[PDB]
């Protein structure tokens, strides 16, 4: 369930740039039917454009997902389109975003080289000009998107977006929406106040983002609870892992901060959050406690006539924390790995390989170790 901030605040704006992964749902087969992604994450500010290309012209139907950072608060999106891999067909995702000066092109290359949480990631952008701030706000439970919230849509209200949430009734959606229809009043005038205080034009758009909830161990116990708020990006106001106290970053927060400093957020924290999280926990016991152990393998990529790209990889796995790991005789490489972010296939498992560079001939002494909470054992496998 939402929690309602309780208290208003009194009273440098970074880029960072996007990285891209373009890869399809399942493994790619001529003429058969699939889903391209294009996974675009670490970015801000979060306004971004994000084409898909056909041999050079654009998809025009491409499903995005719901806006939503990660806890440095940076930015990602998951844009998908159904699609039919041919052997001339070519397709790429384009990006364009205020970090670069052109857009970004990344081709699809075909080869391409236990705890439970409840958490709720908050934004609100100003759009001076083009009317009132937008608010979004999605929830999860673990690693799974379960409500979302949208100022753009008509009447917006709080949503179910996993198929298990639509056995709560009306007092529910009630209650949340209007809880969600309070906050997004609080970032209007937090965004006002921030602007104000800084000086800052009229003409900019910023940036208010709020992260709130729930780690629990197997015991049950509260591991950390949330509330902390970034500007434009950046850390603002945190409250303390203590549940009392709060860490502010700069000096515009700390007059907040005096103005701020308990039991509100324990009880919410202790209380309601983690009661709640349990319930999600029920209603989707048969998927949220499900546990999809990956589909590893070892694919071959050679370019010198030295050394080739030997890549571990990890498919269809569920929760998505995960362990990849090559090895030299039981040494260990995380040295020279490179290892992509995991990520989203789309129907609810996740994707992720590792890759190093090996003397051409030697392939068959390096070995990838996969250790996923889906598996008995850590799992062995390298190249014949």
């Amino acid at each position: 369930v939402y929690l309602k901030t309780n208290v208003f605040l009194g009273g440098s704006m970074i880029q960072k740039t996007p990285q891209i992964q373009v890869y399809s749902r399942h493994p790619p087969e001529n003429g058969k039917p699939n889903i391209l992604n294009c996974y675009v994450t670490q970015f801000h500010p979060p306004h971004i454009e994000i084409q898909m290309l056909k041999n050079g012209k654009k998809i025009p139907k491409v499903e995005m997902s719901d806006m939503s950072f990660s806890k440095d608060w940076s930015f990602y999106i998951l844009a998908h389109t159904e699609f039919t891999p041919t052997e001339t067909d070519t397709y790429a995702c384009r990006v364009k975003h205020a970090s670069m000066a052109e857009p970004k092109t990344v081709y699809w290359d075909r080869d391409m080289g236990g705890p439970h949480s409840l958490r709720y990631f908050v934004t609100a952008v100003s759009r001076p000009g083009l009317g009132e701030p937008r608010f979004i706000a999605v929830g999860y439970v673990d690693d799974t998107q379960f409500v979302r919230f949208d100022s753009d849509a008509d009447n917006p209200r709080f949503e179910p977006r996993a198929p298990w949430m639509e056995q709560e009734g009306p007092e529910y959606w009630e209650e949340q929406t209007q809880r969600a229809k309070s906050d997004e009043q609080w970032f209007r005038v937090s965004l006002r106040t921030a602007q104000r205080y800084y000086n800052q034009s009229k003409g900019g758009s910023h940036t208010f983002q709020r992260m709130f909830g729930c780690d629990v161990g197997s015991d049950w116990r509260l591991l950390r609870g949330y509330q902390q708020f970034a500007y434009d990006g950046r850390d603002y106001i945190a409250l303390n892992e203590d549940l009392k106290t709060w860490t502010a970053a700069d000096t515009a927060a700390l007059i907040t901060r005096r103005k701020w400093e308990a039991e509100y957020y324990r009880a919410y924290l202790e209380g309601e959050c983690v009661e709640w999280l349990r319930r999600y926990l029920e209603l989707g016991n048969e998927t949220l406690l499900r546990t999809d152990s990956p589909k590893a393998h070892v694919t071959y990529h050679p370019r010198s006539q030295v050394d080739v790209t030997l890549r571990c990889w990890a498919l269809g796995f569920y929760p998505a924390d995960i362990t990849l790991t090559w090895q030299l005789n039981g040494e260990d490489l995380t040295q020279d790995m490179e290892l992509v972010e995991t990520r989203p296939a789309g129907d609810g498992t996740f994707q992720k390989w590792a890759a190093v560079v090996v003397p051409l001939g030697k392939e068959q002494n390096y070995t990838c170790h996969v250790h996923h909470k889906g598996l008995p054992e850590p799992l062995t496998l390298r190249w014949a």
